[PDB]
């Protein structure tokens, strides 16, 4: 039920960009980043990565086209949820 969720920033490109939310499950959740940037989730410039009660969704390497406002659809076998931030690239 979004135990914790990311905070938000604004980086140049490549340079750091780091979140990592929390969410409980029945059992382990599920998660869904995305904003117009292809769901995150390691679509392309992006660096998702989930784990056992926690995700994170990390940004490198990012190009002119990931933009930042990125959120996070978290549901389970029994609950739906979602979190919400932004973190823009000067490229």
């Amino acid at each position: 039920r979004i135990l914790t969720k990311p905070r938000s920033m604004t980086v140049y490109e490549g340079e750091s960009a780091r979140f990592s939310c929390d969410t409980d499950g029945e059992p382990v959740p599920t998660v869904t980043w995305l904003r117009k940037g292809q769901v995150l989730s390691t679509s392309a410039r992006h660096q998702v990565t989930t784990t056992k009660y926690k995700s994170t969704f990390e940004i490198s390497s990012v190009q002119a086209s990931d933009e930042g406002n990125y959120s996070v659809v978290v549901e389970n076998s029994e609950g739906k949820q979602e979190a919400e931030f932004t973190l823009t690239i000067q490229k």
